[PDB]
């Protein structure tokens, strides 16, 4: 499922991500557009041989089970396929325990690179939330 921008940050405040860990709800839905383009279907192959999948593209060495990743830890105790729902409940839980203290939202490439220190607020605006 390809969600909206608005559509998205619903879903992620609803699922309590605003503010969680002290990132605002626009750090994630930024994090979203540029990791997966708010597509839940989104895969995408690392070097290492392992995988990012789904809306917030978690990686197949630490979160979750593909199969096929050598040193897999499946942190989050799920296949990574659960992350590819159109339902984002199983993505959340799992950033949830991501972010949670380590680094936070640093393990997100995309947030690092093109989200952190800036405007995110941006990114909800319009929504009626
Ligand atoms: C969104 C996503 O999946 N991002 C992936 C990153 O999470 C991943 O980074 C590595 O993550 C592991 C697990 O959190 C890091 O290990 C942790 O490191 C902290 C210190 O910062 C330590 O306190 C934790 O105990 C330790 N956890 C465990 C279970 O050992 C590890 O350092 C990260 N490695 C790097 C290079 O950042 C990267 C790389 O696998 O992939 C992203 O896709």
């Amino acid at each position: 499922k390809v969600f909206g921008r608005c559509e998205l940050a619903a879903a992620m405040k609803r699922h309590g991500l605003d503010n969680y860990r002290g990132y605002s709800l626009g750090n994630w839905v930024c994090a979203a557009k540029f990791e997966s383009n708010f597509n839940t279907q989104a895969t995408n192959r690392n070097t290492d041989g392992s995988t990012d999948y789904g809306i917030l593209q978690i990686n197949s060495r630490w979160w979750c089970n593909d199969g096929r990743t050598p040193g897999s830890r499946n942190l989050c105790n799920i296949p990574c396929s659960a992350l590819l729902s159109s339902d984002i409940t199983a993505s959340v839980n799992c950033a949830k325990k991501i972010v949670s203290x380590g680094n936070g939202m640093n393990a997100w490439v995309a947030w690092r690179n093109r989200c952190k220190g800036t405007d995110v607020q941006a990114w909800i605006r319009g929504c009626r939330l």
